[PDB]
């Protein structure tokens, strides 16, 4: 689908058997999800946004189903205000900017 | 142009007679630019991303040329680590997401 940007580009993702709403975010290198129940081993990391840094849990090779399309990659989990889908997953679903 | 997301989507902007590189950011509501020389009256305002909030100077109706396309709108200037073009300008150059 083509998405215009008059609204926040919020899509429906399915991750860890759960349904969530996330923002397709071209300005993000990585995917960062709010505190949620995820299975597996992890490694502690920091993510540097606009106001500073947040301590997140890094999970590798996690499956997300973004708006009907499937991707497998790195997901960070931490105290972020919005669920962010970054470029590490957006490339896998073939997402492009167009103007 | 079509822009894929394997790299940061950086475009050349021209603002206030000057050339800068800015990130095309679907995950940003507003346009925020690194400390730079702009003419005009401003209003103090507060942008909050991941990790907290930054104090910015708000200018209304700044002309920006993004990758050859002209746009006029609100530009925030503050201690952002990256120049960010947000949806308030992205909508004006007919920028869409596609997958
Ligand atoms: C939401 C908003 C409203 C008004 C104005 C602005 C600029 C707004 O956006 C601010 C903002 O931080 N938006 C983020 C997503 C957002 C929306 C709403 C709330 C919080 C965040 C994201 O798109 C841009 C921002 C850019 C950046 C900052 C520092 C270093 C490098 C890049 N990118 C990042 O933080 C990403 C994260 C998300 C994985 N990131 C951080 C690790 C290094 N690389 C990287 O890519």
């Amino acid at each position: 689908p083509q998405i215009t940007l008059w609204q926040r580009p919020l899509v429906t993702i399915k991750i860890g058997g759960q349904l969530k709403e996330a923002l397709l975010d071209t300005g993000a290198d990585d995917t960062v999800l709010e505190e949620m129940s995820l299975p597996g081993r992890w490694k502690p990391k920091m993510a540097g946004g606009i106001g500073g840094f947040i301590k997140v849990r890094q999970y590798d090779q996690i499956l997300i189903e973004i708006c009907g399309h499937k991707a497998i990659g790195t997901v960070l989990v931490g105290p972020t205000p919005v669920n962010i889908i970054g470029r590490n997953l957006l490339t896998q679903i073939g997402c492009t900017l167009n103007f």
